[PDB]
């Protein structure tokens, strides 16, 4: 059995390092984590110093 | 990073207060609760004394 | 088997009345009314002398 | 001919007041506003200090 | 409230009972699981040494 | 021309079973049937005694 | 409140023509057509002598 | 860059000159008009004398 | 059992005989074309001297 | 670097083998088939002398 | 009050300098700019002399 | 006319890159590649020794 988590990773690098902080926060508290489907991507601008680019995924992982 | 919980809240007065019960459940149990997406709405009906109306939302907290 | 129609309700007050006005028309004149989804809402403006509300559900209800 | 803009209301009272705010600013500054779809909601909690609906709407206008 | 949980089940069989793998997995976890919707279905091919069909289901489980 | 009917099946068995309870139902009671479209799967686990698997079809029949 | 039957209309002609069947059906045997919303167009070659449009439309009419 | 404006055109006579209706009027005020996509098609019954087919569509232009 | 193809056609004049243009080619080349799904429509503006209809397709035959 | 290939299988038995039909077809005639995808299910009534369920994949297989 | 323009950026380097692109203009033009959504990415071939990435953003900004 | 053929590209570096791999595979093979379109992203983890991003594109083809 698989279960995934939604998790939105950012960078103020690029959306591909946006989904790899994702998977990084992931892979520190989750065993046997096996890939990520990316289903958003965005910018955070008024919120933040530097433009934010986030990318949503969601990080599937194998039971037990 | 933000991770999202997929909650259903339920009232029997509005849609507005059925999206506020499922928030208020995860503010009960989760800190640093930042937004909600709205994803679907519907209306109970034959399982119960009262018309019910849900809210189905994407929670989304900051994780760390 | 359950059987669906598709309609939509108005009103002057609310998208969750507007709901409820396609409902209560379904329990006119169907048996075994279960459960509604929302699947689109909107506004008139232009038609109309005030706002009116308008929420589409499928109303579902149980067959025999 | 039909033309929409983009707007996200916002109210701290419900869904439908959020939707009316979109619309009262689209009537602001648009002739010949006919009607709303909405096309998402949502819910800000992290950036305000009581909840605030927001309801994204196309708005159509009727040009010329 | 009801919470959902994103599930992939296996199976060497059918579909049904990939969908039943996922079910069963939550049900030896969770209290209180009320429904399964199916949100995707896939065959695994290259990896394994039987077709393995997969079912992809959201199992909603009422809180408190 | 062609009308379509939105039923949901349910087996005890399986998802194709549910999609055949739909499809008897519509053909008891019309003519000329010619084809379904699945357009939901679902699990009912809480309301019933043992798992239903239901499948929601658009069943297409021929008018005149 | 208004209702939708959801047709598919046919023409050896085109898409307009396919849609205007649906319409044309549909006011044979209703009161108060107002608008259609078209959701699908395909085209049957195999079962036909000539290229057959088809166009399936929402078609929504005034209740009461 | 390119930008989009969402219009929507309408025509006694056929989907594709309702399409063509909305890009006359954006060429009518807008330059390096480049593509469109449509997005929606439908027709208008109960406010019109004749039916009136409209086709929604995204009209890309190059800005500077 | 079916493949699809899907394949984009061109018409100085309609959807309808761009439609037809994409499955003139599919006829061209391959036995059994049995129907065609209409997947999305545009108008190209900018690369050609007169407007150019274009319709998508998914062009279905039937293999063996 | 994977492609696919979009195939409608087909049964008189289940969805299940309908997804099977289309496999073997992929299997037949290319290298490297890795996995499949579930993108439509449909039962065709009208056209067969038995019921004849048809689940449409996209097969994935991998070049070189 | 929030408004979105549809904008599509454009690089010769990669997904991210292209959504980049998108927002400086809309800074160029518009005060109170907050966020950006993607909602498309591609990438131009035949009409250019090197590849160029695309992406199109919904660009929000607060209105007054 | 135009084909698509649907591919996903790999990159041990980023999705710009793995679309890249896509579209160089089909200029390979292909004559008068024109564009492409991104359709889903994605990273495997659990199969390979370093991350690797993948996109998967439409990539279009004028035929003839
Ligand atoms: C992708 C994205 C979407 C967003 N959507 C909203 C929104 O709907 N309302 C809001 O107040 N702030 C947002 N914000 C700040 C956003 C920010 C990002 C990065
Ligand atoms: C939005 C909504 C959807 C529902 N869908 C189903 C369903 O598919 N099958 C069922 O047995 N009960 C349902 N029920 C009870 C529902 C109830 C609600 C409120
Ligand atoms: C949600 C909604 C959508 C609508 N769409 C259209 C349309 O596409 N064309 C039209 O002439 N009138 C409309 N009207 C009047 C509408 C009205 C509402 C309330
Ligand atoms: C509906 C909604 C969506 C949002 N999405 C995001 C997001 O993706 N990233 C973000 O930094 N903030 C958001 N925010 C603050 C949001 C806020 C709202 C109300
Ligand atoms: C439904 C399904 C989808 C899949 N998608 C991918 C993919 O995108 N990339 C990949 O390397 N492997 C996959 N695999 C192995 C898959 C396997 C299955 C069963
Ligand atoms: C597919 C499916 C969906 C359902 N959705 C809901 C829902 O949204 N709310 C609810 O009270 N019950 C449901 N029920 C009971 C469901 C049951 C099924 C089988
Ligand atoms: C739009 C369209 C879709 C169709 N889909 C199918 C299908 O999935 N299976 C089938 O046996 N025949 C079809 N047929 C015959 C079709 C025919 C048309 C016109
Ligand atoms: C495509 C289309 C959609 C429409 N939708 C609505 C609606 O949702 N409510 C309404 O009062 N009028 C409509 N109208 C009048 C419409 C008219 C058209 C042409
Ligand atoms: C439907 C359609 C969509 C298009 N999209 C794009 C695009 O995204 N970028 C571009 O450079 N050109 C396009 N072009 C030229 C287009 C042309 C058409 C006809
Ligand atoms: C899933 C499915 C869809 C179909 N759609 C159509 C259609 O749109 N028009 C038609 O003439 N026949 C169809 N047919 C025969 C179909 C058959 C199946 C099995
Ligand atoms: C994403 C994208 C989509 C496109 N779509 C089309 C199209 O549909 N027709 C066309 O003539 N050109 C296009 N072009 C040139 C495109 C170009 C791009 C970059
Ligand atoms: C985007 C993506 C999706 C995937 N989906 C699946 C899946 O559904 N089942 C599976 O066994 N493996 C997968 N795999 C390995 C995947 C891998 C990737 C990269
Ligand atoms: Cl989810
Ligand atoms: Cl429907
Ligand atoms: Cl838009
Ligand atoms: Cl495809
Ligand atoms: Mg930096
Ligand atoms: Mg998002
Ligand atoms: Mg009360
Ligand atoms: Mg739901
Ligand atoms: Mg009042
Ligand atoms: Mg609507
Ligand atoms: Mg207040
Ligand atoms: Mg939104
Ligand atoms: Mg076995
Ligand atoms: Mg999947
Ligand atoms: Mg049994
Ligand atoms: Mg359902
Ligand atoms: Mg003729
Ligand atoms: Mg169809
Ligand atoms: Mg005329
Ligand atoms: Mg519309
Ligand atoms: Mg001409
Ligand atoms: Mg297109
Ligand atoms: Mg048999
Ligand atoms: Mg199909
Ligand atoms: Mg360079
Ligand atoms: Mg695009
Ligand atoms: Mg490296
Ligand atoms: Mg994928
Ligand atoms: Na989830
Ligand atoms: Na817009
Ligand atoms: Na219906
Ligand atoms: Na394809």
């Amino acid at each position: 059995v698989f279960k995934k988590v939604l998790l939105t990773g950012t960078s103020e690098e690029s959306f591909t390092a946006a989904a790899d902080d994702a998977i990084d926060r992931a892979e520190d508290t989750l065993d046997n984590v096996v890939w990520a489907e990316v289903v958003d991507q965005g910018v955070e601008i008024g919120a933040v110093e530097e433009r934010t680019y986030q990318t949503e995924v969601q990080v599937a992982f194998e039971l037990d």
